[PDB]
């Protein structure tokens, strides 16, 4: 068989401008290729062959013989051109993590083979953000219609190699490999079994489903749950450091963790342990930091000084404060994250309410009301794979002025070292200002780090996934038998 079926969620946008949930990295992984791809401890070719460069500017060479989908010969001037759309068309949350701001210089050179990105001030995360999928070259074809993007495949747009053949929307995704493509990347790791030549993403209702369509062979692949675990065999369960958890303060003035005093009491009853159990069953992966294992910088010195439990010295300082407690119901089964932390608080004598909500709103609260909450747990899925997205939360300017502080925290120290961190002239000068950062917000309560959840994949014999190096948008199936 040529063929996987992979359970997935629903895309909200077919295109990598408009790309926010994880469907829509994942579809955009199949039609359009990036510059450069993730692997263990690093990129790797894919669009562009080589680079030069650091922090300040970035030159990559594009390699030979790439085409689009209708035989349009990928160039200098086609990479330029779909980055600028980026830059000028994706969400300015995503644009920044890419380029460090809103506004940077991508220029071509069609004879050199190159393009040339110079972003505003230097931005070390720049290399690794043209790995997440979003940033997958789109053709002149595509970029004449943005809108079309959204809901199929323009003829020709496709840098990838799969195009959509097939699409029933809401319901399944039909994508075929391209006969033509062979600009494959240079893979570091070794990948066994065969290309699928048809990808069937096939949207699921619910992780219960999902589970039940593996076992039945409606699907080859698909999420399950910690819960479902027990139904497969160990051969069938393949799991990938996922998301990332943390929390997060309202530190503004006049609110209850303003001060440094409340902030340490949270961390005094959040036992991580159980917190781990009753959101993962155990198969997340407690962290000292903003990521897993295998984020970028994750492993440098020095490692964060995390409080201990002391539930009394909690009790004291936390009687009668009123916490506006915030959820995300993504972060255990039906935020049972959440009704820890409320009933740890609660346990201290704090008085707190929690509104549960889905992640929608729990966003548009997080971003768009700061002030109307007191404490979270982010469920940060940060697809650079960097230090730098949990590191943002706490540093810089307020986003109450336009800045990406949703804490409103006030350290000199990380903000400098963030500030070192973004110039950093090598990679090791960079994982040496993102470990002090995160050691410091540490150490100055700005945050907790909790732990990093595992995506559980379930699989048919004769299948197999892989994430390599910490990616979340870059699944690669393969057919074995």
């Amino acid at each position: 068989t040529s063929t996987v079926r992979v359970g997935f969620d629903t895309p909200q946008s077919l295109s990598p401008f408009n790309a926010l949930a994880l469907p829509d990295y994942q579809t955009a992984r199949l039609s359009y290729d990036t510059l450069v791809r993730r692997d263990a401890g690093g990129v790797v070719p894919g669009l562009a062959a080589s680079w030069t460069g650091d922090a300040a500017q970035l030159t990559f060479t594009i390699r030979d013989g790439a085409t689009c989908s209708d035989g349009t010969e990928i160039t200098p001037t086609v990479v330029a051109d779909s980055l600028s759309a980026f830059a000028k068309n994706a969400g300015p949350s995503t644009v920044v993590d890419t380029f460090g701001g809103l506004n940077p210089a991508i220029t071509a050179d069609d004879a050199a083979g190159t393009v040339m990105i110079t972003p505003e001030a230097p931005w070390a995360d720049l290399l690794a953000a043209l790995s997440v999928a979003s940033t997958g070259i789109v053709c002149p074809a595509g970029l004449a219609n943005l809108d079309g993007l959204n809901t199929g495949s323009v003829e020709g747009a496709e840098s990838g190699p799969y195009v959509l053949s097939e699409v029933e929307p809401g319901v399944r995704y039909t994508y075929e490999l391209r006969d033509d493509y062979d600009s494959w990347p240079e893979w570091e790791t070794t990948l066994e079994g065969e290309i699928p030549k048809t990808i069937e993403y096939t949207v699921v209702k619910d992780p219960s489903a999902s589970a039940n369509q593996i076992l039945s062979g409606q699907l080859d692949l698909g999420r399950i749950m910690p819960d479902s675990r027990s139904r497969f065999s160990d051969s069938q369960l393949v799991s990938n450091p996922f998301g990332n958890f943390y929390l997060v303060f309202n530190e503004r003035e006049g609110a209850v963790f303003a001060d440094e005093k409340n902030r340490e009491a949270v961390a005094q009853v959040l036992d991580r342990d159980a917190f781990d159990q009753t959101t993962t069953d155990g198969t997340g992966e407690l962290t000292d930091t903003f990521g897993s294992k295998a984020t970028q910088c994750a492993t440098a010195a020095p490692r964060p000084a995390l409080t201990a439990l002391d539930e009394s010295a909690a009790a004291e300082t936390l009687a009668g404060v009123k916490i506006r407690l915030l959820g995300a119901q993504v972060v255990g089964a039906a935020g049972a994250g959440n009704t820890y932390l409320e009933a740890a608080l609660r346990e201290a004598g704090a008085d707190v309410t929690l509104e549960n909500v889905d992640i929608g709103t729990w966003a548009g609260r997080v971003f768009g009301q700061p002030e109307s909450y007191d404490l979270t747990v982010f469920p940060d899925l940060n697809f650079t794979g960097t230090l730098t997205s949990g590191i943002s939360r706490f540093t810089g300017p307020d986003l109450l002025q336009n800045g990406g502080n949703i804490s409103g925290a006030v350290s000199e120290t990380a903000n400098a070292l963030a500030q070192q961190a973004r110039t950093a002239t090598t990679p090791e000068q960079k994982c040496a200002a993102d470990a002090e950062a995160v050691a410091a917000l540490v150490a100055e309560h700005h945050t907790v780090p909790l732990l990093v959840e595992s995506f559980i994949y379930a699989k048919r014999d004769g299948f197999s996934v892989t994430m390599l190096g910490g990616s979340l948008d870059d699944h690669l199936f393969r057919i074995t038998k």
